[PDB]
Order: C-alpha cells, then sequence, then structure tokens
C-alpha cells in the first residue's frame, strides 16, 4: 500500500479497532510504523517506537476483558489522516464500564501509523447507577 | 475561565455546535483566539484571522439551511483539548444530505478556541432516505 487514500484510512482504522477488540498485540503493534507515537490519554507523555508501543498495549490489553467498538463511521482525508470514534468496555472496581474515546492517526507512505492520539478522561468513563 | 477543565470542554464544544447549528456567525467568530488557526478540512494549509474564519463561516452556513448536532459525547483532556462526533445536514446537488465530521479543539486559558481542525472528506457524505 502507498499513502491510503480515505478510503484505504477508512479501512485500516476499522481493522485497528477489531484487533483491539480480539487483542491481538502483535498485530497491532504490526500496524504501527517502526518509529511510530502513541500519546493516549493525549496529555500524557508520548510513547515511542514498537518496543514502548507493544509495552503499552500489553499493559493495556494483556490483562483481557478489554472489547470495541467503532460507535461510528471513520472520518477520513486525503492525506493520510483520520478519526474516529468507539467504545471501550473494560472493568472498573470489579464491575463492568464503558469508556468513550476518539483516536486521531496520521499514516505514513508504506500503510503505517506515524501517530496515534487517543482523547478521553475520566468524564468519558461510566458505569451502571 | 482560564487551561479550561475538562468537563469544561466539554462545555464549549457543545456551545460550539449549539452556535453552528443555529447558524450565528458573530456568536461563532468570537469563541476563537485572536490569533486562532482553522484546518477544515484537515490536510487543507491553516487559514487564520479573526475575518479569515469569520468568512469561513459565512461561507459555510451563509444560506441558514446547514444544521449540525453532536452524534456522541465530547471526549476532552487535562490539558486544554477536546474531540467530538458530529452530523452536518445540508442540500448538495439538489440532493438531501449529511457530512459525518469530527472536530479536534484546543483552547486557551481563557477558554478561547485556539485551534481546530476538521476531520471529513467525500467518504463521509451520504444521501438522507425520504
Ligand atoms: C489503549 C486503549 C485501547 C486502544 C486505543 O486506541 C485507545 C485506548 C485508550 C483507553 C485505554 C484503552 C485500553 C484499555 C484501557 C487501558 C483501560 O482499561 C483504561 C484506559 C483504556
Ligand atoms: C464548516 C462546517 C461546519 C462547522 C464545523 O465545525 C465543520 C465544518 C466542516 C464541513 C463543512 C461544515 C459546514 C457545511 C459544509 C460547508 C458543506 O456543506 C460541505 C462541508 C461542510
Ligand atoms: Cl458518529
Ligand atoms: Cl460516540
Ligand atoms: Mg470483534
Ligand atoms: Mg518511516
Amino acid at each position: 500500500m502507498n499513502l491510503p487514500t480515505a478510503q484505504e484510512v477508512q479501512g485500516l482504522m476499522a481493522r485497528y479497532i477489531e484487533l483491539v477488540d480480539v487483542g491481538d498485540i502483535e498485530a497491532i503493534v504490526q500496524m504501527y510504523a517502526d518509529d511510530a507515537t502513541v500519546e493516549d490519554p493525549f496529555g500524557q507523555p508520548p510513547i515511542h517506537g514498537r518496543e514502548q508501543i507493544a509495552a503499552f498495549y500489553r499493559q493495556g490489553l494483556g490483562g483481557g476483558k478489554v472489547r470495541a467498538c467503532l460507535t461510528g463511521p471513520v472520518r477520513a482525508s486525503h492525506n493520510g489522516c483520520g478519526a474516529m470514534p468507539f467504545r471501550v468496555e473494560m472493568v472498573w472496581n470489579g464491575q463492568p464500564c464503558a469508556l468513550d474515546v476518539i483516536d486521531v492517526m496520521r499514516f505514513d507512505e508504506h500503510g503505517r501509523i506515524q501517530t496515534m492520539q487517543a482523547y478521553w478522561s475520566e468524564v468519558n468513563l461510566s458505569v451502571r447507577e
């Protein structure tokens, strides 16, 4: 793949959600360019390169009990960037919860993720009331 | 207001769509910083200049038949930023249409939009069922 077109970005970003949904760490990390960055949440220090990004997904996901699902379409540009809204389901205080997140992802020429930025906070965490 | 809290982001961003939907250009342009930038769509170069931004909202909304509504929660950071998903309704090519967009914003200590970036392209355009 060359630089993804809009249409390609949409496909790549959907794929990435499934891969979080099924917890495949090696297939996610392989989607990232070798020298990519993660900011998640945006505002925290970035993470640099595949070693540091695999250590991140293994912390966040490795324990299981995390599902994800797109909660609308992928918005996609003509420069290799897109953004998507989704919901994470996991466990908070021994019980289910939902976290609502938006990721913005810039791709390089090769169809991999150069930069990821995940917009969420505690205001986006919900439970059963 | 100083950077805005996350809860506060959220308010500035829902209020902003509320304004877009009502079509108040001058209300919309004031929410910005003297030196704000818009990138809409992301990837097209920034515009800049309060006047360069009123004309942006004047070109975009000046018929009065645009509508806009959040389609899920604003996602806000603790560093004065947020992201939001919304759906724009308008007529184009004689057809009832809709556009799905995500805007990313930052703000300033005073709660003025400092940057904005609107993610969307023609892949997000569609025709509304009858
Ligand atoms: C890494 C992650 C998924 C991939 C993605 O793109 C965005 C996020 C951000 C929220 C993470 C989540 C994984 C599960 C996490 C670690 C929790 O249990 C608390 C916060 C949450
Ligand atoms: C300016 C705008 C609303 C405010 C906002 O926050 C983001 C956008 C970007 C898409 C614009 C839309 C207004 C209506 C436009 C001009 C169309 O008819 C096609 C593209 C679309
Ligand atoms: Cl949506
Ligand atoms: Cl949503
Ligand atoms: Mg699945
Ligand atoms: Mg490279």
